[PDB]
């Protein structure tokens, strides 16, 4: 049936928007293709966490994955499972995997909480259409706020055995003459204190994070999705996933929806109509849609930027060994702190957040997830044979960013006499992962395929709302950047639009 508007997925930018919707009184539905996750699971959790992974970590996938750079340790509780609507999808493109979010929250249920601002002179640089003073005078500070961004206390940090491991990496970068910061967050680092003390039940201090946390982790279910419903002009469908969009006869939107099981069994296929249609299927997700659309002639108006401009925001894994003196600890917190922030703009930029890592047991390892300015860019091309968007990226057009990546942490290694670990990520020798990407940027890029506040191009009342805009790179963990661009964008769209 007909709904004013529709938002596709329930992540960052689709939740920014309806909650906005909502507040400005439009009767909106959210489709998720994911679950709900809020029931209790065979050990009486909602999730799964690392050491303990079943179906419920995994996006109809038929056996358990370890997360990335913890292979060597965490292969032995990996185990075959039932194909199920889990919470983390590994997306497997010719050479590139990319890992997503499938939930009510989106990618908000599976992430690290890292809530960071990019510098300024970079989004004027990446986006120079925009008013930067108004993102960082207003949308800026409204999406800390809504996500509920906290700060560690420096004290505890100091002190606890829970960031032994991001202490070491700070002494280590501080000899090759690299600082560190703090990474705000979402999780709820008065709980983390309670954890370490025994007090509360644990989830980051239980390594829990990539397939949920039960507690402490502020997603945008408890946040902007809970603000949204209690407009009392939103719901949310579940287990809804949206397949084709047409412009209708008699104006506005249609969509064809799948409705299935948590077991993947198709139970309906409806059709869903609206005056307004928000895209918030995340860059993978709303691409796929309008490439479909263009390519099979629902959207036929759609342009030629539709599908371009994806990049993996620089992402790069790597690992250090330590020296024996320098052990990183046996309990770390599975909620990064600190980062080594090398970013300058320049081509030698680096971001790199110090990761935790799950094994539970002394390893020496340092891991850090690199964050690089890397121009390449790829393209999703639709197949009409399989009716999926194929995204056209080869493993070398990394290499600028595994460039810079190691220039950086050869400074580290030359200062401490350290060398890489090469074999985390395989059995060949491989200092750096540079086929993933947890921070999925651009496809539908603000500018390109759409105006400058996501209107796409060729349609009226068509948004696009997510990290399909962002060309492909913001220098920072980048939730914190879309959220703010979709309170730019929902509210001139409500002003001017609707
Ligand atoms: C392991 C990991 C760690 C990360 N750590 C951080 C971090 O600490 N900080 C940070 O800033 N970023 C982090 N990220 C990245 C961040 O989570 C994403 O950038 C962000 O979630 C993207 O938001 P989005 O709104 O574009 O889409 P998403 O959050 O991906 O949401 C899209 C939603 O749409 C749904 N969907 C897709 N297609 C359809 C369809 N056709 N019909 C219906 N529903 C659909 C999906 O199931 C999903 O729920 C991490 C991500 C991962 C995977």
């Amino acid at each position: 049936g007909y709904v004013p508007a529709v938002v596709i997925g329930t992540g960052y930018g689709a939740a920014v928007s309806a909650l906005r919707l909502g507040e400005a009184g439009v009767q909106t539905l959210m489709l998720e293709m994911g679950q709900l996750w809020n029931q209790p699971g065979p050990d009486g959790n909602i999730f799964c966490g690392m050491l303990n992974p079943d179906k419920r970590s995994s996006w109809f996938k038929n056996r358990t994955e370890a997360p990335l750079g913890s292979f060597l340790w965490l292969d032995v509780v990996n185990r075959n499972i039932d194909p199920y609507a889990g919470v983390l999808d590994r997306v497997n493109y010719d050479q590139m995997s990319v890992y997503v979010g499938r939930g009510v929250g989106g990618g908000s249920l599976v992430n690290g909480g890292m809530a960071v601002e990019p510098k300024r002179s970079y989004f004027e640089e990446i986006l120079p259409r925009v008013d930067s003073s108004e993102m960082y005078d207003r949308y800026f500070p409204r999406a800390n706020s809504m996500l509920r961004v906290n700060h560690i206390d420096t004290k505890w940090f100091e002190d606890t055995e829970w960031y032994k491991f991001a202490r070491v990496s700070r002494e280590q970068a501080g000899k090759a003459g690299l600082g560190t910061v703090f990474v705000p967050n979402v999780y709820d680092f008065g709980y983390m204190q309670r954890e370490a003390a025994g007090e509360v039940p644990k989830s980051a201090l239980a390594t829990e994070v990539i397939y949920g946390n039960n507690h402490g982790k502020q997603s945008l279910d408890k946040t902007y999705l809970a603000a949204a419903l209690g407009t009392g002009k939103v719901t949310i469908q579940t287990l809804h996933q949206v397949k084709t969009i047409r412009q209708t006869k008699d104006g506005g939107y249609a969509l064809t929806v799948e409705q299935k099981d948590t077991d993947g069994k198709l139970l309906a296929t409806k059709e869903i109509s609206c005056r307004y249609l928000f895209l918030g299927a995340g860059s993978l997700g709303s691409t796929e849609l309008l490439v479909r659309a263009r390519d099979t002639g629902t959207l036929p108006n759609l342009n030629s930027e539709v599908g371009a401009g994806w990049g993996p925001n620089g992402n790069i894994m790597t690992a250090r060994a330590n020296h024996m003196w320098n052990p990183t600890g046996a309990h770390q917190s599975s909620i990064p702190a600190l980062g080594i922030d090398a970013w300058d703009n320049s081509d030698s930029s680096v971001f790199a957040e110090i990761a935790p890592m799950p094994a539970g047991l002394e390893t020496w390892v340092s891991l850090y997830l690199a964050i690089t300015k890397n121009p390449q860019r790829g393209t999703f091309v639709y197949d009409a044979a399989t009716d999926r968007a194929k995204l056209n990226w080869t493993r070398d057009q990394n290499a600028p960013a595994v460039n810079a990546a190691k220039a950086l942490f050869d400074r580290i290694n030359k200062a401490n006499g350290t060398i890489y670990r090469y074999d985390l990520f395989g059995t060949q020798l491989k200092a750096f992962a540079d086929d993933f990407c947890y921070h999925p940027l651009g496809g539908c890029v603000l500018g390109k395929a759409t105006d400058d506040y996501g209107r796409v191009a060729g349609y009226k009342n068509l948004y696009v709302t997510d990290g399909s805009l962002i060309p492909g790179s913001v220098g920072v963990n980048p939730f914190v950047t879309i959220t703010a661009l979709a309170e730019r964008n929902v509210e001139r769209i409500i002003k001017q639009d609707v």
